[PDB]
């Protein structure tokens, strides 16, 4: 029934596949809506004990869809507010989910998709996976500022302020963004083992224990800090950074590859 | 004491968890004696720091399940004082005005892992292993210190999967362990650290630890811990069917058989 | 400036701590000049980021103890303004609207370690070493950023033991340092990072840094820091006998001999 | 709906708690219908604000004790979903993106007092009375909003003594009630306030309420409320002997007799 | 100064908001002068406390709408610095190391109400009236101090309804005003309070105010205030149709007529 | 067995009387020690369901004993630290008590004693009772800064920064410091009615409910704010304000009445 994702249940586990292989599984408006529908279904289904999220093929996702943004040309605070609200709330579904969520990453896991994975209870990745938040290089702000809650301040500042977007899975594991790096041929099997392990436990026990774990960070004010960063991003995008305006000016004229080249030329080699 | 050893040496107090035949499992009696020993250490002006370690080849496997099997606590009102004593005893090592050092070899699991988490520092031998197996036999987490010591993703993995073979080197990578040492060098390293602390003006150490602990307490850690404890009271007061099933096997076939039953529920 | 160098290059301000004969020790004069330089960098629209580094093959050994030995501040009212200036100067690097980058070679100790902790990023050479030796001198911690930057166990070890030889590699493992580079590549790496930042819309960088800092401020970091500072005012206002003894040796036989006396108090 | 009325008028939604023969007691069915009505109000762009009131001469006496007597929920797992529904339904009025106004006459007690506390504003007739009688019949507090709305001393008095006759004028003095009006002027005043709100750009109202609620959420209110809810789960899961005794009389002699039994335990 | 008076008397600084023809409306120039006066008062060791009051039988109607009508700021980047200056100027009175006392007669509205809320104490004449009419103008709240000063229900009523005629007596009941005095006794009462403070060791007052402010800052007030300010930047950056409509009438028929148009939108 | 307090149990209630009538029941070192012993006893006694604290005769207490301070002459941070720690921790016994605490006030309830009452779950008072925190007028700082948590910011600032020390019971009731003002002849009876009311309830229910109530304020960080104010006071007293030094200079020479006259003359009439 879905157009931009796949939804499966197997072995008491739900599996969501971000499914737009020709756009590196970029998260557009439609896909975000379907993710919410799938999470609703997984949460309502007593036969589902855990949720795996992955991308189609050998990419997780490059993040929120910039080609769709180029075409839509949202302008001003009131246009941006609902876009960012949906981005933020969809990502946070994976944190708030009463059932444990596992991100299983191949290839790129960037920007909004990096945030989606950050929100999951666990993240596993292949050696070839790479992570980061390139937003500022595009002239975009950060929608869901989970990074400093997961990896701590110095590393979060480096990744976000420089727009690091090639952080290897091994490094992501060192800093606490990734739980396990696995063999490429074994990613789906490892995610399923973890999910089925969770599925063997009394669901109430898992639910209450996750509640207690999440409470540790919520006690620190994480949800207020996240809402504050989202508010800041609304001001950023509602105004429109000249960096983003210039990026899409090049993109509409010469194409997105040319815009990326233009972007990369502004920064050191 | 019957279930611990308490020593003072070189201006340091040392508590040894002492029931090697039961992997130094923390029963009610032992918890009471730990509290008495900490009271003594805190009152003794000649003591500048506290080391906690296990007897024999182990730190501790955690709260005593055989004792729990036999006592059959049932319901919220029965479980409340058990969990309160568990929690407050572990938290003695955090709140202690003097620095506390966990010196770990072999298993350091469940309630014992939490006891070590509460100490200011943990040192471990190469052979030490850590974790929180609670959920695998239907128990909740009593003292939810883990997400305050290590990253959130790592804490969720260890607790939700009941990881109970986390090697010392990995524990060091994630910030659960300060130093990994040779098996024959544990006691010497712990004493060196404790005597180093003991060379410093005790008031300076006291006020500095106060400031260090304040950083986490400012974040609301004590409220989060109390919240997790209350959640666990509901879990245990109800009694998870996983735990009921585990103890049914344990009573019938013994703990070794019950562990086999437990492990067979999970992937190989 | 007398005790720093100030440069602007490629849209970046660079501050060099400059008293090589005293390992760039942060005295009152230098602290005032650092504030003046930060004022200049923050007011200059052509400056997009700030690099801080040291001259003479070192970053800094921290607040100046020779100056303290000579001045002999005594009591709470004398110490309050000294600590206030120390603390506020360090925190300039956190609160700076523009990104700040500590570029460290050789020693980065005590108040200078805290200065680097306050910066948005820290880069270090292979030969750089870090730590907080204060408690060994009988001094308290002025700016208790460490438990906000690294885990609680690691922060307690460094501060309670006065670790002052933490290698760059280890500092990177625990999250105190972002990148370790070759000795001759430090300036170039810091500049590449700063010029990368300088290519971005300044408002975007400003607002994003605000959001990043808000994450830690939401947790109550500024209150925890002020609390630790007030605790330190009591420590220094009273004066630890450890510090009084240290300076008694220093005035008699010199700081060199006082450090030797200090080290002999602790395990080798 | 069977147990409520839902109206839209003049750009305002109005929910009427509607079981006058039982003092509009909130049973499971009514709570479900309140949630359905709030879903409707929140989805309807023609609705700018929500009024909640009771049918007849009363707001509500709170959660339905007769229904509880008959259902005999027993243990933690039975009580968990009951309390979760109670709590989440009350908190709809806080979290509602649109402003909520409680319009109270006669009794507004226990769970109903908490429902009114959660609304953005409360207006009351001269004859209205308020409070939290829970502890007097062995029940805990489900939604611990009171100490967030009124001072700590006042909240402790009302809850620990089970005050259940707090007059509207006193409720206004302590900040539980915004305005006291004549008995014949309640509906007009509530509508005037709601239509005033309805004249304002809905987005402006929405964002301003978001900011207002943020002030209390920043203080940790939602964590404190969840903590109190978990404490209540232990209380009710265990079952206070006071409640067991109360319902024994209620089943045998009826609720009127049980209230007499209850009141005789306390000073005249 | 052009738009304020500044006096020093009896070791007290007194700032008088001074544009009687515009009800002492706070325009850009006045805000700059208030900052300059506060700088002067804070640097002057002979000043022990600060009184702020208004000229022309009024305190202030708030930020200047006539100036806003003429300037026509449009969009987020234009509004950001305007709101920043508004907010930071108001918060000068909270952060001031010395105690601040608002002495109010006649209107004290909107941004001026927020200014008074930020002061350590507020004294008012019997004829003074308070409130936050912003939402009726289609404006958001710049400085959301109200829920920190008065209860949540009362703050929501004042802000969501734009109450702008709250009498001094009522303001005292809810904790917005400390003392109500006779019209001719305001200056004398404010001066008595300020001179009382001025008799105390300045350091003692300074440190005690620090401790008092810390109570609210510990709760996260500064983060909540910054969050509300960012929400207001979105509101004003977009521009509410209510405000756009208000100024359309104001430019055509004058502010007087625009206020009449505004009032006709709401119940009489 | 006590020298400076009385301890009674009656009707399942413990009652502590601050007992130094010739010094307005001033709280000296000895009395604080005995209060801690009495609270230990009340907390250990399962027959005790609630605690009433009151003063001997028609005064509650003027606060920590200044005549004792005049004679002891504590000097410096290290001397002051344990004094303030004991002051603070004794006051906070009434907040942390697992059982409900009720302050029953006649006449003066000032300074450290005002803080003791603030810490109690409830406070009742006669019409003749008066409250406040005169510390700053003596050159002393605030030991236990509960006031802004009980009465809110504007009123707390006025009382503490001006050293208000004649706040009538009626006004104390308006601002939330006092629960009930009662007839003079009925204070002891009213406190006992309240305590016996509490005593009729399942003790576990009362205990858990108080825990939940206290958690509301502790969640806001009250204990950290209180420790911070205590730290500030250690600096204040460790240095010694010239106002306090001058006060006791007059007191040792001309007596405490003359010192109070000297003090009052510094402030407006």
């Amino acid at each position: 029934t879905y157009s931009k994702i796949l939804y499966e249940t197997l072995h008491g586990v739900a599996r969501i596949t971000l499914n737009r292989p020709e756009r590196t599984n970029a998260l557009d408006q439609e896909m975000l809506g379907e993710i919410n529908a799938a999470m609703d279904a997984a949460e309502a289904d007593a036969g589902v004990k855990a949720v795996i999220v992955r991308g189609a093929g050998n990419a997780f996702s490059s993040g929120f869809d910039l080609k769709a943004q180029m075409e839509a040309r949202p302008a001003g605070v009131d246009a941006w507010r609902p876009l960012l609200r949906k981005d933020f709330d969809t990502v946070m579904r994976f944190w708030h989910c009463p059932k444990p969520t596992i991100a299983a990453v191949r290839g790129p896991c960037l920007a909004g998709a990096c945030e989606l994975a950050l929100a999951c209870d666990m993240t596993i990745a292949t050696e070839d996976a790479f992570f980061g938040e390139p937003e500022l290089k595009f002239g975009a702000g950060i929608v869901v500022m989970l990074l400093p809650w997961i990896v701590g301040p110095k590393i979060a500042k480096e990744i976000i302020l420089l727009g690091e977007d090639r952080v290897p899975a091994r490094r992501a594991a060192e800093i606490g963004m990734v739980n396990r790096v696995v063999d490429g041929d074994g990613l789906d099997a490892e995610a399923l083992r973890i999910a089925r392990h969770i599925g063997a436990i009394d669901p109430g026990l898992v639910k209450e224990t996750k509640r207690a774990l999440n409470r540790a960070l919520e006690t620190q004010g994480m949800l207020q800090a996240l809402e504050s960063a989202l508010e800041i991003d609304l001001a950023i995008e509602g105004a429109g950074s000249p960096d983003k305006i210039a990026f899409f000016e090049v993109a509409r004229r010469d194409g997105l590859r040319a815009a990326i080249a233009w972007r990369d030329a502004r920064f050191p080699a």
